């Protein structure tokens, strides 16, 4: 799949969120929100803000 690169903490504020760590590698489930994106963040999914996190190419 996509993999994207976190550039900041995020802890989850709401049932649907994720928390991640600045450098952590997810996988990216679903880009299709310019705002939120559901990513893989080690045995969890859910949405983490677009801009904290970077597409790997």
């Amino acid at each position: 799949k996509e993999l994207v690169l976190a550039l900041y903490d995020y802890q989850e504020k709401s049932p649907r969120e994720v928390t991640m760590k600045k450098g952590d590698i997810l996988t990216l489930l679903n880009s299709t929100n310019k705002d939120w994106w559901k990513v893989e963040v080690n045995d969890r999914q859910g949405f983490v803000p677009a801009a904290y996190v970077k597409k790997l190419d």
